[PDB]
């Protein structure tokens, strides 16, 4: 199982609810995190076990409350973060530059939902972060952006 460190999840982490869409927080929230476009962006999670595979899909819908909001115009998932296998438990953090994606809608002031997709042997698990993309974000704390190793 995993928890978003940053940007923060829509709602409280409930382990048994991670099998549901957006961790059973299906409705979009208004308390969005500001997320920088200038390349200082990241996504940090915490996993209780390894190995696991993890990636992320994205919606540019303000009201992201269904799977279909995370599909592109050809009907596949809008992959914001490529799937990869992670071999260490604890913290795992990937740089994320929304600018790099091949999607109209990604600009300063734009709303999005990042849904992390995880499989570590105990289900297909999900958590969602509601963000607003900004040109820059000052005082963006990066301490949580480490990779634990053994
Ligand atoms: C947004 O507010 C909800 C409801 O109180 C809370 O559960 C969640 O942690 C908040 N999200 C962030 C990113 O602060
Ligand atoms: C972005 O989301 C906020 C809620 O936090 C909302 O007030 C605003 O209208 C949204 N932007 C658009 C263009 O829908
Ligand atoms: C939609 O996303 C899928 C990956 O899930 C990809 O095969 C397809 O090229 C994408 N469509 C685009 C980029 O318009
Ligand atoms: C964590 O590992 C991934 C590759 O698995 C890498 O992209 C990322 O930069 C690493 N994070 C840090 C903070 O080193
Ligand atoms: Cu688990």
């Amino acid at each position: 199982h995993f928890q978003l460190q940053w940007p923060g999840a829509r709602g409280a982490f409930v382990a048994n609810d991670e099998v549901y869409f957006c961790g059973a927080h299906n409705n979009v929230t208004t308390n969005r995190t500001d997320f920088p476009l200038d390349g200082s962006g990241f996504v940090s999670i915490k996993s209780g076990h390894a190995p696991y595979t993890v990636g992320a899909i994205i919606s540019l819908e303000t009201d992201a409350d269904a799977w279909e909001d995370f599909k592109n115009s050809s009907g596949g998932d809008q992959i914001a973060i490529a799937y990869r296998q992670v071999d260490n438990s604890g913290t795992y953090c990937v740089p994320f530059n929304p600018s790099s994606l091949n999607i109209a809608g990604i600009q300063d002031g734009a709303n999005a939902t990042i849904q992390v997709v995880y499989t570590g042997g105990d289900g297909n698990l999900y958590q969602c972060a509601d963000v607003t993309f900004r040109t820059t974000v000052a005082n963006l704390n990066s301490s949580v952006c480490t990779n634990s190793t053994h």
